[PDB]
DNA sequence: CGATAACTCGTATAATGTATGCTATACGAAGTTATC
DNA sequence: GGATAACTTCGTATAGCATACATTATACGAAGTTATC
DNA sequence: CGATAACTCGTATAATGTATGCTATACGAAGTTATC
DNA sequence: GGATAACTTCGTATAGCATACATTATACGAAGTTATC
């Protein structure tokens, strides 16, 4: 039609309204779809339903994740709906294909993942590995698992943090400003406090790395094999780099990761959050000051972040033997 | 299946639509399935008796079938499923849904006014708490009965680990393990959620331990690690592992019901729900408890698996310490 | 329009789906509406905009509070709305004036009023001087007072309280289990809890009154002259008498009341409400209790009911007066 | 066509909206039809492709979002009451606004509020003007002892008149605010000074003469020579008041910096903000906290308090034990 | 110099809040089957 | 050939759990890119 | 049979959340108007 | 006469307060009612 191109335009006139990452899937997605279009002859746009029918059961044959696989149908619907034409799920066909591929997958036994967790107990032990060494990259990598683990917040987040975000209290503890997290854009933000240990760790890093001679400089930069810290007001550090942080620190205390080809073999990016969340649970922290903690607003997720203690567990143990 | 689509009522993309529904019936869960089947029997019975068309259905015959509903003296959330599953038939069909007609969703808010009005209230299984687990294994510790050696097996786990029957009667032998302290870990694999917090793996105590290791010693499930942990034992006491046959819930829920007959005595005369412990009694009993010993509630939820704060602060409502503070502002 | 008067007769039918009182001021600012119309040769229905803003200067002429005002438009709004005609309120004249009426009225020195608080204070008085009568017409007031103070339960849901929906906690408190109120209509339903000392004043109450001969008959009841209380399971003691109960308790201590005319120059059916929470209030209690407490969400008429100490007062006082 | 008689209905009843807000209709009306004329745009009614480019306008002059956001609001509340449908319902408008913000929070803007007049500052100021017998300083030393001690705002504070104060049986003030315009005025109809700020608000009240009628607003201008001009049809402006705490402020810290930066001395709500700090240093709850200063919006009080310690989190208490 | 430490891409998949629609349990009773 | 313990199936009544929706992140091996060594 | 304690009804006005639309402050600067 | 102190009046850039919406409940003086005294 010719008011459907219009409003695909004007939506990718302002496509700064979206995310970076939005975009960069509408258009994987996008190419998946048309090359399975074309390799079986289907119009890709406007999609019919049978179509994104067949397509989502060959994703589930291919061996994708449920996750993945609502992904593609996901963006094919804002694709559509975005552009004023009805939504691929709003068809019988489409929405019940989905439902059932889910069951089927979580039957046969699939289940989502989740970073591996990063505790206090984890924290304590990489400190007392690292607490020293005057390497200008150990100062930074130290600093950043403290801050990571203190304010749960995401590496996406901890990169973007600049100088100038950073303020104390009176009793000397770092006060961090967040701008922008995955679930707020505004220009009130929030604040995250770091420790009197942890607000160390950072001072230490800021100046050994000496990112704080301009304060719109980015607080963590890229160290060079040469032990010299490279501050920056334009580049910040990659969110890819951040996860390596977690990865070689794991590394160096387990080594090699068993090449097994699984995800979360080592901690990444979001171990933090999930030991984090797992850590105040056990201090029997309430629900209210566990939201507060990583910007939720529903007790779910902290609840699936937990299987807490393992072998002789506890609460129903606890209480059953007394 | 379905009652009989009207072959000219029945006509186009209804046909269409309805056949899709079937051809990915995997969509659902079979309780869903046979929720939706039960509802449109009743409605296509009240239907018949009443001469009116069954599909698709009028908002005003809807309308009289619903206060027909209330005055049969069913409850607001059956009620509710029936509209519900006829919302399900008729959308997933292609038609507009009752309740999307003003007189339905007038008659629902109405129907529910009234029936809370006239004292009409949810409930909830009768707690099967600690002090119920002692006082019933105080009593069948003693016994040699395999069936009763079973059921005491099944009475702990299910206290130990707060978890739905459903999940007991598919756990099997291979899925248990032991812990340095030297008490079993049962796994839970399959559930019906891609975010399953219930808890991947539960511990039992070293005394509930000891209570399913007895249970598998007489039973001989051990001797396939496919075998489920509970089975049947028939009337000469001999158990018969199994692992393609699961026990049915409902047997579960007997095994409470028939527990609790053992030491109250055979149930009141009327049709009341709950007058015996049910499968979601020890859920109940051990949210009660662990808040009666101080757990924190991201704790309980994670013990039992728990996701909405509002189910168990219904379980414990009636504790002490959960009066109030206005209650702690008048005794000081 | 066919469609306006089965829109119209559908509610009329199911009536019962809102609450009486809806439909008992839907009737009575029809009727008002309907004789102003008539004595100014207007359509009554469907309602001209340009009408219905003289109608609302009328009220205000009448010298008619800002929120009777609002009520009257807004019944005219439900009437309209319900029968699939777009509302008064839809319209610049109507829903400009009635902004105007309001800044107007509000600056001209109209504020809308609350009961006179009944707080610990006064219970504390109220019932050491009735604590030792053994008159039931005595008896039956002070456990009233009590449970109006301690569960901020409004008068039209104590009214309805059934001997069947009480119960006790395993410490010995009693429990009272509220199926409706003003903002929840379920049958979930929540539980109220009484201290000891009230659960002790209602016990007194349900021995002298023999209202336990079954476990449907209302709480409270009549107590006539003869100072023998009448129980009962179909009559439930009027909201008027209730509120009655209030007036009387507070002559009993102030002797008749001004001149006045003004309202709530007696403690009245809210007083406990706005009491209580005034006492939550200097007592610390943080803002999730206080909600608890009455059934609120939002904290607005909780700041409403506030304005504590006044003499040597509190808050910054204290904190200056070092 | 209408739209005229749509207008002239909102002209009718315009008492239906303060005379600030009017203002910025006015205001943001002139901007909107300056771009336009200048642009070849119709200023009304407004296209949304129109719309669109002027506010990527605002934000290239360098606007905050919130005030972006103030033009396509008075513009949309234009065209609402004129009969016509609001530039937000259209996508285009819409889109942007998202990007704009989105791009401006990403570029590093942040709200900013009052700074802190805390107690501290209070008994600095005074102990530095206490002794004095300046007539102005006896009014300026008292306007900060109200500011602080009631958590009122200036508008307030200027309607304030001696016919609207009383004494407590302790002897101390209570000054009695009406006509606070807002029917629910959910934050007092009452505040009470303390025995020092009392002695103060006296100090002045002699030494200015406004008691002599009680209309007399409690606070008024004085010339240049230090004589209190009272008056009861005329109050001292907002902008005045303002200026006591501008130029209280410049008497400890000097002048400010070059940067037209916002909020470098105090100002209006510089006391309910530190009002607000000290209060939470003290353990006052929330709910005290917020009736105290007439509060109901939670959200803000915490934003005052967010960088006290007694408000770090439960990780910090975690990882500190 | 060339070799290295230390850092853009694309496909795959987790996350984020929650009314309410789907999904369990409740439980009397009919149906089964191996044992008395 | 019964009667019966102990299930299993069934169908309807009700309690309770979890996901569709629309984006927005992270995961991670493999390439590509620089300043040092 | 009265007199009386203790209890329908109709108009008037309060109470229920809260996203965001209206309101108020911020502040440089330009007019004012009595003192210096 | 000229130069200010100390303000007003202003326009616009921003922060923050509270209300529309759709019912649902209480206020309270009167008139009506019914056992009791
Ligand atoms: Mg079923
Ligand atoms: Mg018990
Ligand atoms: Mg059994
Ligand atoms: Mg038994
Ligand atoms: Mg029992
Ligand atoms: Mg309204
Ligand atoms: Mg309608
Ligand atoms: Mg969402
Ligand atoms: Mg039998
Ligand atoms: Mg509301």
């Amino acid at each position: 039609s010719d008011e459907v191109r219009k409003n695909l335009m004007d939506m990718f006139r302002d496509r700064q309204a979206f995310s970076e990452h939005t975009w960069k899937m509408l258009l994987s997605v996008c190419r998946s779809w048309a090359a399975w279009c074309k390799l079986n002859n289907r119009k890709w746009f406007p999609a019919e339903p049978e179509d994104v029918r067949d397509y989502l059961l060959y994703l589930q044959a291919r061996g994708l994740a449920v996750k993945t696989i609502q992904q593609h149908l996901g963006q094919l619907n804002m694709l559509h709906r975005r552009s004023g034409l009805p939504r691929p799920s709003d068809s019988n066909a489409v929405s019940l294909v989905m439902r059932r591929i889910r069951k089927e997958n979580v039957d046969a036994g699939e289940r989502a993942k989740q970073a591996l967790a990063f505790e206090r107990t984890d924290f304590d032990q990489v400190r007392s590995l690292m607490e020293n060494s005057d390497r200008c990259q150990d100062i930074r990598n130290l600093a950043f698992l403290g801050i990571a683990y203190n304010t749960l917040l995401r590496i996406a987040e901890i990169a973007r943090i600049r100088v100038k975000d950073i303020s104390r209290t009176d009793g000397g503890r770092m006060l961090i400003h967040i701008g922008r997290t995955k679930t707020l854009v505004s220009t009130a933000g929030v604040e995250k406090a770091l420790s009197l240990g942890v607000t160390k760790l950072v001072e230490r890093w800021i100046s050994v790395s000496g990112v704080a001679d301009d304060p719109n400089n980015y607080l963590f930069c890229r160290v060079r094999k040469n032990g010299v810290a490279a501050p920056s007001a334009t580049s910040q550090l990659s969110t890819r780099a951040l996860e390596g942080i977690f990865e070689a620190t794991h590394r160096l205390i387990y080594g090699a990761k068993d090449d097994s080809g699984q995800r979360y073999l080592a901690w990444s990016g979001h171990s933090a959050r999930v030991g984090a969340a797992r850590d105040m649970a056990r201090a029997g922290v309430s629900i209210p000051e566990i939201m507060q903690a990583g910007g939720w607003t529903n007790v779910n997720i902290v609840m699936n972040y937990i299987r807490n203690l393992d072998s002789e567990t506890g609460a129903m143990v606890r209480l059953l033997e007394d």
